């Protein structure tokens, strides 16, 4: 390895493994064959680049080297042609860095000052120019986050030190206004007129010049995104001063409907009522895990990222994930999230040669990315923080729309150039923590989290790249779990998270928020850029930062949480009496801030916005070129319609094992779940639910209409859940808009209005938490002309409910016992098409939207299947929304795997509106035998004149549609599911391996497949540990865990269902000798994201052991024992083949790789038990079953086929993935990752060692199986697995 001098510090260079795979390879020169490109060969390796304090001896830079062995094992090549380089941009620190740098220190490695990546290509073109040379390098690399270079040595460069730059007045006192001026142009702080003669008069006041930090602090605090001048804002409409503000509206709906809510508009999440349960933890003496009885209260929140997220995707759409993360874990004084939700729009794919015939390209900005560039990154960037923080995703929508409209303002183009990039969730919180404290003077003021970078300054433009860490995120939120884990005994006394304006709006809001002031030295941040000025240090957007208050006798105590964790922190200053900012700085002896907080937060007058209604006339549906028929080809394939698993199966689905229902359906998971729905605890059938409705393109016709119809949607999607009172349900409203655009202003209110003054109140539906995002539209040059792209009025709304009984449930999946399939046409037959699914395909508005027809009758709907959903007088239930009633009955038949023979003559004699208007209402399925009696149900609640008899599900493959004895649309329902398959299909061809896409495509056009299924070899119900447990009589498992892992909780609950004493034992406390091996008999490692699988999935964590003499000592001896039992699963699988040479028996194991796919993947996949040794498996050999998938490295990979051909026949494997048939295979996504004869567990010549990929102890609880059969008790075939455990140890 290459070693040359870098500062006062040295640059080792060292070569890694291949870094594409033959399909990108190809890819790649099929781009450069295409754009006229003569390239011969590309070839491309991974080059590490380690900045040394101090040298390595001989067993150190052998540590170093392995460390960084790692990944699939591609052939390696001779370099051959011209390199080109890609790393980092110089001035950035990659996410990879921070990860592989810790896992380098947590190896004794101490000189390894910085570790970064870069991969460099070698290609073969001996023909090209200069220019073309620029095309191929801009070919490889992203220009908004890498730059290319020439040599390896080039890479010192990333590591450069800069000494701190000073802090700069602004000479107000010498030049007067105009250095205001100059400053507000030179630093961008778009101060208006009024801000500028504020900030005149309070530095004149004060007899000296503002510093810059001062001035950008400032800007930070008034900007629009912070300050929410036009929600405040009074208003004048058509010339009538109104009487409410936007936010005052909202709130009205909390005035009428305060029932449940326990926190609103004070904390960055609102609050309600949950359930009474058994919230299962670590405790802080003991170490282990106990079930603690108490109220499991619920915290939701939602926001969005829209802006990053047209510039940088993958980080936009990450971070996105990560604020709104921080937003829950910061509610109260500490809180825990449970799980996420997602939102796109965006404007047409165009995906290549899969164009459809709507889209239309109208160009974009240059500096901007496009919609297929937003929901190719975005969508793996989002996942990739959910995934690797540790939060289920369960819900979310996708809509594309750009078109050429007559709309409010005549005929304009109307889309998402700036797209919604949304992320929500929901947490649990404990009652006592609901409330923020109050902050005592002489707090300790303090940041958790990552050390800072000049990234995000204020929100080419790179300063709108973000940068996640999502382990850095986990890291912190062990420690507010460990924190409110406390009870009493928090520490916290208050916690905000750190967003928009950095420190420079959190720690000024902290202790304004307390009644106190503040005094920072600025030299205690931690930082991983010394070059930074104090402006940057305090204004800096740097991700995965919190700030909190804690009383200084508690230092001690939060000390020792924090270190155990592995999470950076540091006090940073302390709370005052005196209501005044101060910010010191230790290394010029100077105050970059000296300001009263009066002054600092004191606000230029109030808004007035006097505006004026615009109403687009709508024209009548051209039905020239329109067919029923191709109408369903067409809609099938917008994609705010078609299926979606390219963003569902992305995104674990399982971690917590509190999921109960997630997007994919049914035996054959088809994903239409209209809601999520979560359980509470570990032990119990209550829960929470989440959906999602939304319905932006009807803004362009009435937008009061389109408010209220995403209030309605979400209530029609969450609908056959079980909650009761619908005063449960809490709506998030998240207000997208272009404010200004002309009609949208007076929209804007006239919707807020709709949904805060009247629908909202008059069901009872409370709105205690929203945000909104107030400049929705984009403009460049285009040719020669100005050209625009502005939203419709886009209005989200997310609701939360606490649910009675999870296991109540309904789904879309159809039965095809003796049935009667019945709409709920909330339309009252209006069949409305304007701003359809129908009119967009077709490129029009249309003339009039639906809406809510009838409130009362709303209510009544809801009410209503509340009572059938509770009497379990339902089979299936699926809403209308995008698509009409066509759609719906669609995918209730894909989900069901039959047909329908249904008749639509009494919805009207217009055929193309009766099943495409997406007017409220949806289908229930019932029993034939309960028809009547839910007939007369459904007219208790006012609703007969709605309610239609459409016919029946029936075994096959028939979708018909009839009107008296006309067929009005009949066609194969696997044709159909194909076709709505389609933009998922090309998706994933485009993004993934295209053979694994083309495999996943292909195989739902077989009919014959018969859906997820099961056979067990053994007794389910038979709890074989229950003489053991009896003698109350506990053994001790160590759950182990290291940074980055989060699925240790709920591992914890599998053995403790089992009999076990589960001790939280993370890597920390073997080696700080707080825990030692010899004191158990049972081991388990979990799965998660240990360094956010960085130098390898489970690597670092198996190195830090091996590397430690003392830790490796004591794994070896604890494998050596004679009776001791371990498990590994999904990280700790990773983990445990990489230990392998301390585990007898293990010769022959595999190593754990990158999926074929080359993308992570969230499956209920099916899979067999095989005979083998393991004693884990015992009882259940020939066992077949679906088991909770997720993970992107899992693919088995050998040496050769003599590794292969002796680990078969040594009889060492354990479980394999098979298709619905019953057979063994390497088809995807049956078999989710590539594995050889499916394997996906081995265990020990002894079997007392079993490593396996998938998580059992994520569906262990039969409530948590995404699909199961209708006959299982509480347990699943899964918990044998640690009843097993138990009975082995005796
Ligand atoms: N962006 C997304 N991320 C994850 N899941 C999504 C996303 N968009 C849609 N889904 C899921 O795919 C399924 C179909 O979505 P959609 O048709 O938009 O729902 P609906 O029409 O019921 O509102 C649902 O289970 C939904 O939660
Ligand atoms: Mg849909
Ligand atoms: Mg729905
Ligand atoms: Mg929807």
């Amino acid at each position: 390895s290459g070693l040359v001098p870098r500062g006062s510090h040295m640059m080792e260079i060292l070569r890694g493994s291949p870094a594409l795979s033959a399909f990108r390879i190809n890819k790649l020169l099929a781009r450069f064959q295409a754009a006229n490109l003569q390239v011969h060969n590309i070839y491309a390796e991974y080059v590490h680049f380690a900045d040394l304090n101090a040298p390595l001896n001989d067993s150190e830079q052998a540590q170093l080297t392995r460390l960084l062995q790692y990944g699939p094992a591609l052939s390696s090549h001779t370099p051959a042609g011209k390199l080109l380089l890609v790393t980092p941009r110089p001035g950035t620190i990659s996410p990879w860095s921070s990860k592989a740098t810790d896992i380098a220190h947590n190896c004794g490695l101490q000189q390894v000052d910085r570790l970064e990546r870069g991969v460099a290509y070698y290609i073969e073109a001996s023909t090209l120019t200069a220019e073309q040379w620029r095309q191929v390098a801009a070919e490889l690399h992203d220009r908004m986050m890498e730059t290319v270079f020439s040599s390896l040595t080039d890479a010192e460069k990333l590591f450069i030190h800069h000494q701190p730059a000073p802090v700069s007045s602004v000479d107000l006192l010498g030049e007067g206004r105009q250095a205001l001026i100059d400053a507000n142009l030179r630093l961008g702080l778009a101060l208006a007129e009024d801000e500028i003669d504020y900030l005149q008069e309070a530095f004149t006041k004060l007899g000296r010049n503002p510093n810059d930090i001062e001035l950008y602090m400032f800007a930070q605090a008034n900007s629009e995104h912070c300050r929410h001048k036009i929600f405040n804002a009074d208003w004048i409409i058509d010339g009538k001063p109104q009487p409410k503000s936007l936010f005052k509206m909202i709130k009205n709906t909390f005035e009428t409907t305060p029932d449940y809510v326990l926190s609103a508009y004070k904390d960055n999440a609102a609050v309600m009522e949950g359930s009474a349960v058994g919230r299962y933890f670590a405790d802080h003496n003991t170490g282990r895990y106990d079930f603690h009885q108490e109220p499991a209260h619920i915290l939701m929140k939602v926001e969005t990222h829209n802006h990053p997220t047209a510039i940088s995707p993958w980080p936009g759409a990450a971070t996105g994930s990560g604020g709104e993360i921080r937003d829950e874990g910061a509610t109260g004084r500490g809180a825990k999230p449970k799980a996420g939700l997602v939102g796109f729009s965006v404007s047409n794919l165009r995906i290549p040669g899969f164009e459809q015939p709507w889209e239309e390209d109208f160009g974009k900005p240059e500096r901007i990315v496009t919609a297929l560039d937003i929901m190719t990154e975005g969508p793996l960037g989002g996942a990739a923080f959910n995934n690797e923080f540790g939060r289920p995703a369960l819900t979310g929508y996708f809509r594309t729309y750009e078109e050429k409209v007559n709309s409010h303002n005549g005929e304009e183009l109307r889309g998402y150039h700036k797209p919604i990039m949304l992320a929500g969730g929901i947490g649990n919180i404990r009652a006592d923590h609901v409330q923020k404290g109050e902050i005592v003077v002489g707090a300790k003021l303090i940041v958790l989290g990552g050390p800072a970078m000049n990234i995000g300054l204020g929100g080419l433009d790179f300063a709108s790249v973000q940068r996640d860490n999502p382990e850095m995120e986990r890291r912190c939120q062990e420690v507010i779990d460990r924190c409110w884990q406390l009870g009493d005994a928090n520490p916290i006394l208050f916690i905000h998270d750190v967003g928009a304006g950095g420190l420079s709006n959190a720690m000024p809001e902290l202790v304004s928020d307390g009644g106190r002031g503040g005094k920072f030295e600025l030299r205690d941040i931690l930082s991983d850029e010394p070059g930074m000025s104090p402006l940057e240090i305090w204004c800096n957007e740097s991700q995965e930062r919190y700030v909190l208050a804690v009383a200084a006798d508690q230092l001690p105590l939060f000390d020792e949480l924090c270190k155990r964790e592995r999470a950076p922190y540091a006090v940073i200053g302390d709370a005052t009496e005196e209501q005044h900012l101060s910010l010191h700085d230790n290394h010029f002896d100077n105050q970059p801030i000296d300001l009263p907080l009066d002054v600092l937060l004191g606000k230029t007058p109030k808004m007035t916005r006097d505006v004026q209604t615009l109403k687009a006339k709508g024209d009548a549906l051209n039905r020239a070129d329109i067919t029923i028929a191709d109408a369903v080809k067409r809609v099938l394939h917008l994609p705010t319609v078609a299926e979606k698993t390219f963003l569902v199966t992305i995104g674990d689905r399982t971690v917590t094992g509190m999921v109960a229902r997630d997007q994919m359906v049914g035996p054959w998971q088809v994903p239409v779940a209209d809601c999520a729905v979560t359980t509470a605890s570990l032990d119990s059938y209550y829960g929470e639910a989440m959906s999602i409705g939304e319905r932006a393109p009807v803004a362009l016709l009435d937008f009061a209409a389109s408010a209220r119809l995403a209030v309605g949607e979400a209530l029609t999607n969450i609908a056959a859940t079980q909650i009761g009172d619908i005063k449960r349900i809490k709506l998030s409203a998240n207000w997208m808009a272009a404010a200004g655009h002309p009609g949208e202003d007076a929209g804007l209110y006239d919707a807020v209005k709709a949904v805060g003054e009247e629908l909202c109140p008059q069901l009872g539906l409370t709105i205690p938490v929203g945000k909104d995002s107030m400049s929705m539209k984009t403009r460049w040059q285009e040719g020669n002309e100005q050209r625009e792209m502005t939203s419709p009025l886009s209005l989200v709304i997310s609701a939360f409910a606490r649910v009675e009984d999870v296991r109540h449930t309904l789904t879309p999946q159809l039965s095809t016992e003796d049935n009667a399939l019945l709409l709920i046409d909330l339309g009252k037959g209006h069949n409305a098409l304007g701003a359809t699914a129908l009119a967009q395909v077709y490129r029009q508005l249309g003339d009039k939207p639906a809406d809510v027809r009838d409130v009362a009758q709303l209510k009544g709907f809801y009410d209503a299947m509340q009572a059938l959903v509770a009497a379990r007088k339902l089979l299936a239930w699926h809403d209308r929304s995008d698509g009409g009633l066509l759609v719906t009955l669609a995918e209730m038949a894909f989900a069901g795997h039959c047909g329908v023979q249904v008749d639509i003559a009494a919805l009207g004699d217009d055929h193309l509106a009766a099943l495409f208007n997406e007017e409220l209402g949806g289908v229930i399925q019932v029993r034939a035998e309960d028809r009547d009696a839910v007939e007369a149900l459904l007219a208790q609640y006012g609703l007969a004149d709605c309610v239609h008899y459409l016919g029946q599900a029936l075994a096959g493959d028939r979708f018909v549609i009839t009107a008296n004895d006309q067929t009005v649309f009949s066609e194969s329902r696997t044709t159909l599911r194909v076709w709505w398959a389609e933009t998922t299909w090309q998706m994933q061809r485009l993004r993934d391996n295209p053979q694994c896409a083309d495999q996943e495509h292909e195989a739902k056009a077989n009919d014959t497949d018969p859906g997820l299924n099961v056979k067990l070899s053994f007794d389910i119900n038979e709890d074989i540990a229950a003489p053991y447990i009896a003698t109350g009589a506990r053994p001790k498992v160590a759950v182990l865990r290291e940074q980055g892992v989060a699925s240790h909780v709920e591992m914890a609950a599998a053995f403790h269902r089992a009999g076990f004493d589960a001790i939280d034992v993370h890597m920390s406390d073997l080696l700080g000798g707080r825990i030692g091996l010899g004191n158990f008999h049972a081991l388990v490692a979990c799965g998660g994201f240990s360094y956010g699988d960085v130098l390898g999935a489970g690597e670092g964590w198996a190195k830090s052991i091996l590397f430690n003499h003392r830790v490796r000592d004591e794994f070896e001896t604890f494998f050596h024992r004679p009776q001791t039992l371990a498990l590994g699963v999904c990280n700790g699988c990773q983990m445990m083949s990489n230990l392998r040479e301390l585990i007898p028996g293990s010769e022959l194991w595999p190593r754990f790789v990158r999926n074929h796919s080359d993308r992570f993947e969230a499956r209920f996949s099916l899979v067999e038990v095989t005979q083998s040794p393991s004693l884990l498996l015992q009882g259940m050999v020939g066992s077949q079953m679906p088991i909770a998938v997720s993970h992107g490295e899992g693919r088995v990979e050998v040496r050769d086929d003599a590794h292969l051909a002796a680990l078969e026949s040594k009889g060492l494997v354990a479980l394999r993935y098979v298709d619905n048939f019953g057979k063994v295979t390497e088809t995807y996504p049956a078999n989710p990752n590539g594995s050889p004869n499916g394997i996906t567990a081995v265990t020990t010549e002894n079997g007392r060692v079993t490593i396996m990929m998938p998580h059992p102890e994520r569906v262990f609880r039969t409530v948590a199986n995404s699909w199961h059969p209708e006959n299982w008790g509480e347990d699943s075939p899964w918990m044998r697995i640690f009843r097993n455990a138990r009975k082995q140890l005796g």
